[PDB]
């Protein structure tokens, strides 16, 4: 290689060193010899075409094996080189920038101290694309995109040509399908993402011209381009609701729409929307969730969620199109599959559609008529549609209530028919909740439904059924409190005669849709215990479209602003008698084993079922206790030998955590005192469980680097993982409760790089509570959660930022107390954070906004640190970073500034209101920045009475 590098810089030399380096697949010098090698052979101009083709190919071998230990000088280095030598070696050379680019620490490390080189690279790329081999063109689209997705990435600067080159390359209406679109609508998300908010015009101006692109590239690979455009779609779809209501982009609009009902009508049954893609649980799902007025998305469903895109769009572009009815039209078509699509649409678009009384009552005049359509398809989803309909404030009308008999009649009859038992069940429950049919009407209807049970019984055992059922419970002891037991156990016989987890057709088709929750607190209310506590936002994981819609979720009023727009006993018993079959079955099933996907869930459910209401069943204590708590938890070890012993293929760890973990507690003191009080069988199984998790790990790199990673399938898992680890070692120690246990710290300071910003969102949760942390473990947690910070490799992505942005939030009060081993690590991290990593450009948006928080936070505790340590104080750094940061972090401080005046005595609030506005954006050209000023002085006068003077007078004053 010495020699060679001689010979590089005849063809004996040349051609045999390369044949070498071909072979073979301080590099800074190889690199020199191969660049000087091209130029001297470029000078030196179909053999020369060949071995200037071969140069560079040996080159780009080189760069897909140092392109782990590259910095940044030879990062230039190469850039330089391969904007100089070209002025033939397109490939090459492209390949080079693909393969440089590849791994993403490299793409941003170089958006650091200018943007010199990112500008180098991307304006490279640019004129590339406006010269525009096809494939070549592809890789530049391609690593144009790889630029573009960098949280740090100065796009402004370079955002003038680069949208109108994107969609200029796009207006070409052929190329059938391929990279090169999905590309395309890859890097107008992300650069629309950047431009949303600042360059209005521009924005403006690439939705009139995408709005007719995006209806003819939605030709009815696929899967991924008809993501791209649902997510184009989410984020445009406030441009649109702005243009329409200010005349080509009307008709190119409701062209668009039309193609959509198109596409989506001849879907016809596997990929429709199905109705095992939402549930009708009241669990305490997020608010961010998907959702819309009666149902919402199934958690844990990654693999449904494009078609509740599509649908939600549509409901949203259609009822801000009709604002400048379709429905209905379409709603009388003749081609049965678009009746059925625009029944699908009622729910998604009365969520936000405001009807008037005759729309209302005409719609339902026509659902009933659909309700019977001898289809558990149609039938189904109209009593859905009219389920929908009925929670508003215009159906408690008169003129329709007989309507509403009749499709409660309409429900009372289809309710022993498993093909429709759900939405029917549905219908009664929200006729019954919304009060539209007075209660005696509707009172043999409810005696029959719960005396007999056998006949007009929810005949299924689903979600919707327990929750009717629940419903009935309480109707029926509010109107007849004598006869109570009658209530209560004919509820206790058709719960345990419907529930059949051990069946094909159970396990199969309806087990996905019932869960533990609901037969649990349906069974505690017959008893007459209490419900089950889930006093927490469930934990659950999304796919690209909900991560990406809930990444432009925070920053949507600012763009509508922007753009101005003893008895219980014998019950107990009975259901005691009643349910033992059930586990016996189920054991016996299980000892078969020693397997599907369905029958292995809903055994586990089982389970689960079984550990919740065990304290309930054992004051029986009839020698039908021993047996019952010997046999559950039988099954669970025969299933979880079954679960270890398996390929991690199927992924039944995923099964059992996603099932498992909306029972989990939050991991305070006091919750993991109840949790040693009430359901202690509970915790025997999360014993269990962190046995196999323990085992399975002794037998044997980044999804996305945004602020999102805490909510990806991987980091789920991660960190169900850990909080059952650390429910386990609780229960073990019996006192060690909230005191972290030096086990669960060793198990964080011994993970990767990859997973330890995976749990950020566990460690943050156990530490901000108030739980004895050991010295060490503070200092080595730190010690850790800083060293992941300065590796060239995570200096500039957003998550390990964050993340040590976090844990040094966490432990706001040992350095600012007093003088430990621990705060002078604070202390230089604070130093490199301040005054490096910022100035450098190389904080993203959301690092900006999590420093943002530690200062604010900081100044409650010290409000003096940054001196004492030998900087600029704390707010000075603070309103620095309004005055230069990208609109995202402006918004987030303007909405979280007006507290910035509870740390200070009333008498210098207009001294700080001064220093405040010194620091704001002003300047005639930009009307953005007038836009921030005008909204924070308006925050500030809506918070602060102190300061409504001078509020008022500055937005007089511009």
């Amino acid at each position: 290689f010495k020699e060679i590098e001689s010979h590089l810089v005849s063809a004996t030399a040349r051609k045999d060193a390369v044949e070498a380096l071909i072979a073979y697949f301080a590099y800074h010098r190889l690199f020199e010899a191969l660049f000087r090698c091209t130029l001297i052979e470029k000078e030196a101009y179909a053999a020369a075409a060949a071995r200037l083709e071969r140069c560079p190919e040996a080159l780009r071998l080189a760069v897909r094996h140092g392109v782990t230990t590259i910095r940044r000088k030879t990062a230039r280095a190469i850039i330089d080189h391969i904007v100089q030598v070209l002025p033939p070696l397109l490939a090459g050379y492209v390949k080079v920038l693909y393969e440089f680019l590849d791994n993403p620490a490299s793409a941003e490390n170089i958006a650091a101290l200018s943007g010199e080189g990112w500008e180098v690279c991307v304006d490279f790329c640019i004129d590339v694309l406006s010269r525009f081999g096809t494939h070549v063109a592809v890789d530049v689209l391609s690593c144009l995109y790889m630029l573009c997705i960098a949280h740090n990435a100065p796009i402004q600067r370079k955002a003038d040509r680069l949208p109108h080159v994107v969609i200029q390359l796009l207006q070409l209406r052929q190329m059938k399908i391929g990279e090169l679109q999905k590309m395309a609508f890859a890097t107008f998300n992300i650069v629309f993402q950047r431009m949303q908010a600042e360059d209005v015009a521009l924005c403006k101006t690439l939705v009139k011209q995408v709005v007719p692109l995006l209806s003819h590239w939605w030709q009815p690979m696929l899967n991924s381009i008809r993501d791209e455009m649902l997510k184009t779609l989410y984020g445009t779809r406030l441009y649109i609701q702005a243009l329409l209501r200010e005349e080509s982009f009307p008709q190119d609009v409701e062209e668009l729409l039309d193609t959509l009902w198109c596409d989506y009508s001849r879907r016809e049954e596997r990929a429709r929307l199905q109705l095992d893609d939402i549930t009708f649980t009241n669990m305490l799902l997020p608010p961010d969730h998907p959702r819309t007025g009666i149902f919402s998305l199934r958690p844990h469903h990654t693999a449904g969620e494009q078609n509740w895109a599509l649908l939600e769009n549509l409901a949203i572009l259609e009822a801000a199109y009709s604002k400048h009815n379709r429905v209905h039209q379409k709603l009388h078509s003749l081609d049965p599959a678009v009746r059925l699509s625009a029944l699908q649409l009622i729910p998604f678009l009365t969520r936000h559609k405001k009807p008037s009384l005759e729309d209302v009552a005409e719609t339902l005049e026509d659902l009933s008529k659909h309700v019977t359509a001898k289809q558990a398809i149609v039938a189904s989803w109209a009593m859905l549609a009219c389920s929908s309909l009925a929670i508003h404030e215009v159906s408690r009308h008169p003129s329709l209530s007989s309507s509403w008999k009749q499709l409660w009649q309409l429900a009372v009859r289809s309710l022993s028919l498993p093909p429709i038992s759900r939405a029917s069940c549905v219908l009664l429950n929200s006729i019954l909740k919304a009060n539209l049919i007075p209660r005696h009407e509707l009172a043999d209807d409810i005696n029959q439904i719960v005396t007999t049970a056998d006949i007009s019984g929810p005949a299924i055992l689903v979600d919707a059924s327990l929750g009717l059922m629940l419903n009935l419970l309480r109707f029926r002891n509010n109107m007849f409190p004598n006869a109570s037991q009658a209530t209560s156990n004919h509820i206790i016989r058709w719960v345990f005669v419907r529930w059949s987890p051990a069946e094909l057709t159970y396990a199969s088709l309806h087990g996905t849709h019932a869960t533990p929750y609901d037969l649990v607190n349906l069974l505690r209310a017959c008893y007459g215990i209490s419900p089950l506590v889930m006093a927490q936002p469930l934990r659950l994981f999304n796919g690209p479209i909900v991560l990406h819609w809930k990444e432009q979720a925070e920053m949507e009023p600012f763009i509508r602003y922007l753009l101005l727009l003893a008895g219980s006993n014998a019950s107990r018993r009975l259901a005691l008698e009643l349910f033992y079959p059930k586990v016996e079955e189920l054991q016996e099933l299980a000892e078969s084993w020693q397997v599907s996907m369905e029958r292995l869930r809903s055994m586990v459910l089982a389970c689960l079922t079984g550990a919740l209401l065990l304290p309930d069943l054992v004051n029986i204590n009839s020698s039908l206790s021993r047996d019952l708590e010997s046999a559950v938890f039988s099954i669970v070890d025969a299933t979880l030998k079954v679960i270890l012993n398996s390929p991690p293929s199927e992924n039944l760890f995923g099964m059992i955590l996603a099932s498992s973990a909306p029972y989990i507690p939050h991991l305070i003191e006091p919750e993991l005192i109840a949790l040693k009080r009430e359901r202690p069988h509970l915790l025997k199984f999360f014993g269990k469980l962190s046995e196999a998790l323990y085992e399975r790990s002794r037998r044997e790199t980044l999804p996305r680097r945004d602020i999102l990673l805490s909510y990806t399938p991987e980091a789920f898992y991660l960190e169900t993982s850990l909080r059952i680890h650390f429910l386990d070692i609780i229960r073990l120690n019996d006192g060690e409760i909230g005191r972290i246990p030096e086990p669960i710290i060793n198990q964080l300071a011994g993970l990767s790089g990859e997973q330890f910003l995976c749990c950020r969102e566990f460690m943050r949760e156990i530490f901000t509570s108030d739980a004895i942390v050991p010295l060490g473990g503070a200092t080595t947690i730190l010690e850790t959660a800083g060293h992941i910070v300065s590796r060239y490799e995570y200096a500039c992505c957003e998550v390990a930022l964050c993340n040590c942005i976090d844990i040094m939030d966490s432990f706001i009060n040992l350095w600012t107390d007093n003088h430990f081993d621990i705060a002078e690590m604070a202390g230089d991290l604070y130093h490199y954070l301040v005054k490096q990593s910022l100035p450098n450009n190389s904080m993203s948006a959301a690092a900006q906004i999590r420093l943002a928080s530690l200062l604010l936070h900081l100044l409650e505790v010290k409000s003096e640190y940054a001196s004492n340590l030998g900087l600029p104080s704390s707010q000075s750094t603070l309103l620095k970073i309004l005055q230069d940061g990208p609109m995202k972090l402006k918004h987030y401080i303007g909405l979280e500034i007006p507290k910035l005046f509870g740390l200070y005595v009333l008498k210098t609030h207009d001294d700080i209101f001064v220093d405040v506005l010194e620091h704001l954006p002003s300047d005639p050209d930009v009307v953005e920045g007038l836009a921030f000023r005008l909204f924070v002085l308006a925050e500030l006068a809506c918070r602060w009475p102190t300061l409504l003077r001078r509020s008022i007078y500055h937005t007089f004053e511009i």
